[PDB]
């Protein structure tokens, strides 16, 4: 609890989050910055204020997602966010990084394959349904 003005990101400051748990990134915004780069994130989720202020390691908070990546864009190795839903692969879910993995395309239908990093581990191969919905993830 060494509050520091130094760090990426500042106090108010608009972020995507990541749930350690699940691996999944959701709005979030910076509500303390503590030391012990190595700096502490202490954050409040946008639509979940009930998870109350959870205390954040620098490499689980980035820059808002804001540009889509093009179906004609996507390339096997990019590592992007994208939606996946590991328990029903065919409905929505959250937004996960993922290793573009395998790219099809016929006259009237698109195939999208990423490696999807999940809580710990990776799901390889997943079949990822919505393919004009892909991230580019903020870097500095
Ligand atoms: C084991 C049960 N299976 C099948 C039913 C579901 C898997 C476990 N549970 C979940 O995914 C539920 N869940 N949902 C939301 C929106 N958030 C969670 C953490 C955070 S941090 C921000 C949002 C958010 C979270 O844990």
């Amino acid at each position: 609890w060494d509050e520091t003005e130094l760090g990426l990101y500042k106090v108010n400051e608009y972020v995507d989050a990541r749930d350690t748990n699940m691996g999944a990134w959701f709005e979030a915004q910076v509500v303390r910055v503590t030391r012990k780069e190595d700096v502490i994130y202490h954050v409040k989720y946008d639509d979940y204020p009930e998870n109350g202020v959870v205390q954040m390691n620098s490499r689980d908070v980035r820059a808002r997602a804001r540009t889509i990546i093009k179906w004609q864009d996507l390339e096997v190795g990019q590592v992007v966010m994208l939606n996946y839903n590991p328990d029903n692969p065919k409905e929505r879910g959250f937004w996960y990084d993922a290793e573009i993995s395998r790219k099809r395309e016929t006259r009237t239908a698109r195939e999208l394959y990423a490696n999807v990093v999940l809580g710990d581990d990776s799901l390889n191969d997943c079949r990822i349904i919505f393919v004009d919905e892909v991230f580019k993830i903020e870097r500095p």
